[PDB]
């Protein structure tokens, strides 16, 4: 069977921020944007492994967070409404009140991966709006 998960977008932060895939799994996501601010504002969904942050050479208590490395979803097929096929660079940006529901099959990428969201230059994720994604070998 197809599971359905849901990642639901807050200022800022994730819910679920933990989830647990096994390789080969059927997922079926949705990321909904539920972003509680007047205005509300847009968010992104983004894992993958090893974070880059700002260089300028200077120390900081908190890293500028800018993007990940290593995108857990190169190479992999999504089916959304109509659209079948691999993406380059994906990633779901979505604006206050939006959400996307997309398909995939779990690839062999076992062992730990992040999410996260890099808008408003990394202040979202500077206030916590990152997440865990296990990944289990086949049953
Ligand atoms: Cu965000």
């Amino acid at each position: 069977g197809v599971h359905h998960y849901t990642i639901d977008e807050f200022n800022y932060y994730y819910k679920p921020d933990r989830m647990t895939w096994h390789v080969g799994e059927k997922v079926e996501l949705t990321i909904d944007n539920r972003s509680q601010s007047a205005p509300p504002i847009a968010h992104q969904f983004s894992i993958g492994r090893t974070l880059v942050s700002r260089d300028n050479g200077f120390p900081k208590s908190q890293a500028i967070a800018v993007g990940w490395k290593d995108n857990f979803f190169d190479g992999v097929p999504i089916t959304s409404g109509g659209q079948t096929g691999p993406v380059p660079a994906f990633s779901v940006s979505l604006n206050g009140g939006q959400k996307y529901t997309f398909s995939f099959v779990v690839p062999n990428k076992p062992g730990k991966w992040e999410y996260g969201c890099f808008l408003q230059t990394g202040q979202h994720f500077m206030n916590g709006m990152h997440g865990i994604l296990d990944i289990l070998p086949a049953q």
